[PDB]
DNA sequence: CGATCGC
DNA sequence: GCGATCGC
């Protein structure tokens, strides 16, 4: 399981600004030792890049409607999936998504 | 031995 | 480790 087993970050991310979480639940979706520990990472230079959810790593809640059931959060979709070829780290490669949107894609 | 995302 | 949704 790829996901698990650490690998390196690549891929600069692109430039966006203040109101950068709206292009989440839209479309493709926003861009930006183990996921597990790059996730909090991106998540805790959300917090020093100028709120309790991101300075302690988490994912911040979405809207109401963006969300589905127990899935709250937002995700870091992989548009080229990682059984096909997809690199897990490729900073590029990864949309920050809501739930619905996220649902509908896959 | 489900895929794919979160804690 | 564990939890969630979808699944033609
Ligand atoms: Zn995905
Ligand atoms: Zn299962």
């Amino acid at each position: 399981s790829k996901r698990n087993k650490p690998g390196k970050a690549t891929g600069k991310g692109k430039p966006v600004g203040d109101k950068w979480l709206d292009d989440a639940g839209k479309d493709s979706g926003a861009p930006i030792k183990s996921f597990d520990d790059f996730r909090k990472a991106v998540w805790e230079e959300v917090s020093k890049d100028p709120k309790s959810s991101v300075s302690k790593g988490y994912s911040p809640f979405t809207p109401k409607n963006q969300q589905v059931g127990g899935r709250k959060v937002y995700e870091l979709h992989a548009d080229k999936p990682i059984s096909q070829g997809g690199e897990v780290y490729d900073m590029d490669n990864i949309r920050v998504t809501t739930p619905k949107r996220h649902i509908d894609i896959h």
